[PDB]
């Protein structure tokens, strides 16, 4: 009936149209002729900043319901008139924290948006060095980690300046583990990691030579050199896997660290770029478990696994990855249990984000989603999630990509 | 332009360039991606045009493009078409179109067999009893005792101002499910629908939960008639397990042939309403999908208590460990059955092989991610790490409506 997308739960049967997606006002890579939705990455003039600052502005204003009021209208013709002298903006520190907020909201990948509302924003407008930002990324580790209790945060650097360079943490993560290129052609450690260790050893790091070796933060402060910062190993909290009934999964010697801190995107609000905002929340299991130790192009272990279960690896039909990568997940959930670190297991997290689902539904009429990254990479069909038929568009403010900035 | 398609395993770049032979559009558009959608939300020139492209089609695929009878055999379209509004296709093109068909279906991971499909031409049946032949038949090629062949029967196209030929059921085997009035359904809750329409056009129901379903067959406006499959036709196996003797007290079992009866064939722009096909069954359809879906048979829990697994609690993974030990026991079964099944992991390794035949052939592959990617350990197999693009292209397999 109504002009809109149809959105239909196969588990449940039930029906809601999504009207969120008629606020989007940035093309993705879809088109009539070619559905482009599988692709990870597919591929200012003052009229265009001020347009997504009037938005910006509307959408916070909305949002405290003083939508048209006095207070409204001046800080709209006061962004106009900021730009007007200086070609940027600058934003009002409950206005960033509302962004931030609305930009994790809004991003479709995500499957921890429940949580969305209750995100900690570190402003970190005022650094002027690289030392500095390493205190404040310390300070956020901290903050974060919490001795296990984990807490959601991001901290914001200064914005994108024009005629000025920009604040850049070159790690696509703040805790990482390096990645050694060995003379067979082989890697040690995380191979997702070899070009910013090699990058970590130009700079004058001395490298380890372990499968586990924590990577330094490369910090780049406008239109200088990065710099090298070793993080003091106590602030980095790292989980040692065993497994509840398998006792020899204890010597494979795994661990993976507590806290997922991404700090390679680009935090965009009402036209201002924020190129340097590193946020973390904590894992989903699968996260580890599955993608970061069993991806063929990770750590692969696999196969290892497999052979001390004694499975038959000679013959995909005896489920072998499907029985090591089980027992992997589950001695990922079992080791952060035991040390008391926040986790969540793919059912639970899929579950909450069902309940999130719901709650946009009411709040907003709709809910951005990427459906081939909301399910999980094992146990799919499993999972309700997997039965619910999703739209995915985006909206902004917006966590986006950005180039290396090598 | 065209699509950059990359593999994140391997590192490696295709380009797409066969979407552009698409003429049919998809449901997404630049606001927003509609892709994990199941269903889509729905004169004589036009006609023309998708005959004379698929004639061309036929004739390049056997190299006599241009030729005198490729010429001709486009000027008898013509005349059909311009004089009846419609024309009809030779066995051969028939047979061309059913395959690509198959091979253009952006959902199928078993494409890498597309060239080896048998094809009966069933356009000379007049009545619901002659459809009950043409099935039969089709089921005793297709299952081979066993060792199953790909097959497909077509039956009349559709025509101007006459009902359509249709086969009600989903597929041409089925089990029942009964609506107790306590909430609850035995059998197959996906087939209470056909199961109670069978009932009122007059079959004896049974109260098992594999209650093997009749076909009700429809000759265009005509009631649909009822024909119950004679049981030696049913290949089924039953379900028991390589190392949990208990297993086989389930008294859990599935039928061989994955045979689909309500999908349409549209070739050079006929419509074949009538049209089921059958390959094997991929073991997660069965294990994973058709008995441990939530809304089919969900017996994930009472597997899970039979291994003495911790129900209360999702880190457990009591779900995950039962799933695999019941699309083993389906592995097992068939292989001790002697019947054809594929695993998920030699099926997407299959499927790979099929996207680098296809990018040397045609320059692309129309592939459906969320449908190619296994409903258990997706990010285990190769398919997850590669990137696809969709599109339609014809001949192909469609959904139509409920013929009630
Ligand atoms: C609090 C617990 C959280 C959980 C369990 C969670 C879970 C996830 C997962 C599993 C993914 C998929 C990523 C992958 O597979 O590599 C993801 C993506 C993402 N998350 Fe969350 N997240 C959490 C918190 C956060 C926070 C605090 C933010 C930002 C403020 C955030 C923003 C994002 C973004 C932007 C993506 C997409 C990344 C990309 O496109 O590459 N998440 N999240
Ligand atoms: C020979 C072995 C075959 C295998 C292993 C196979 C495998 C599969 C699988 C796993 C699916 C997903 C279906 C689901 O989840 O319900 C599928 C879909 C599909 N298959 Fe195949 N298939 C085979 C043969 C065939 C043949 C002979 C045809 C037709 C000539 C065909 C046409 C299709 C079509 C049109 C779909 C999409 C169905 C829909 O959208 O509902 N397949 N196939
Ligand atoms: C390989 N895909 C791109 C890529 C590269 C590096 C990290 C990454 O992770 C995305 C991401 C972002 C935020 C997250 C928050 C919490 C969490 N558990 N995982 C999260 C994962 C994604
Ligand atoms: C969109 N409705 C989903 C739906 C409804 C009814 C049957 C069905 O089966 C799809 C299907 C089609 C062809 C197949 C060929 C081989 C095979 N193993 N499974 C196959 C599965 C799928
Ligand atoms: C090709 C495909 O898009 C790619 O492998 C995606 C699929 N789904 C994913 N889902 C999540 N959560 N994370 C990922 O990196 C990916 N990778
Ligand atoms: C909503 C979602 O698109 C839907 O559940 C799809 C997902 N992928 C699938 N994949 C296969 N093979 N079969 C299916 O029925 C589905 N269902
Ligand atoms: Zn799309």
């Amino acid at each position: 009936g109504p002009k809109f997308p149809r959105v239909k739960n196969w588990e449940l049967g039930s029906i809601t149209y999504d009207t969120l997606c008629a606020q989007s006002q940035q093309d993705g890579p879809c088109t009539p002729r070619r559905c482009l939705g599988s692709l990870v990455l597919p591929r200012p003039p003052a009229e265009q900043l001020l347009s997504q600052a009037r938005d910006f502005i509307n959408q916070y204003y909305s949002s405290i319901k003083r939508s048209g009021s006095q207070a409204h209208e001046e800080r709209l013709q006061e962004v106009e008139a900021e730009v007007a002298s200086t070609g940027t903006y600058h934003l009002r520190e409950s206005e960033l924290v509302f962004g931030a907020k609305q930009a994790w909201r809004n991003a479709p990948r995500c499957v921890g948006r429940i949580q969305w509302g209750k995100l900690q924003v570190f402003d970190a407008r005022d650094c002027s060095s690289a030392q500095e930002m390493f205190t404040y990324i310390c300070n956020h580790i901290k903050y974060a980690t919490n001795r296990g209790n984990l807490r959601s945060a991001i901290t914001v650097f200064p914005q994108r300046a024009p005629g000025r360079g920009d604040f850049r943490i070159w790690n696509s993560q703040l805790v990482r583990y390096a990645g050694y290129r060995q003379q067979d052609g082989s890697v040690r450690g995380d191979p997702a990691n070899v070009e910013i260790t090699e990058l970590c050893i130009q700079h004058g790091w001395t490298p380890g030579n372990g499968r586990f070796d924590v990577l330094p933060l490369l910090l780049q402060a406008p239109d200088e050199a990065p710099e090298l910062f070793v993080l003091p190993p106590e602030l980095v909290l790292e989980v040692p896997l065993e497994h509840p009934t398998l006792e020899w999964f204890a010597a494979l010697g795994l661990r993976w660290y507590a806290l997922p801190a991404v700090s390679n995107m680009l935090l965009e609000i009402g036209g201002l770029e924020f190129s340097a905002a590193p946020f973390s929340g904590w894992y989903m299991s699968t996260e580890i478990g599955t993608r970061n130790l069993c991806d063929p192009h990770r750590y692969n272990i696999l196969e290892d696994v497999a052979v001390c279960m004694d499975l038959d690896t000679r013959t995909t039909s005896s489920l072998w990855k499907d029985k090591a990568a089980v027992e992997i997940n589950l001695a990922v959930l079992h080791s952060f249990q035991l040390a008391k670190v926040t986790i969540v297991d793919h059912h639970a997290a899929t579950v909450s984000f069902m309940k999130h689902l719901d709650n946009e539904q009411k709040a907003r009429g709709g809910c951005p989603a990427d459906w081939a990254w909301i399910v999980p990479p094992i146990s799919g069909s499993l999972t309700p999630v997997f039965h619910q038929e999703m739209v995915n568009y985006i909206l902004s403010p917006a966590f986006r990509y950005q180039p290396d900035p090598w």
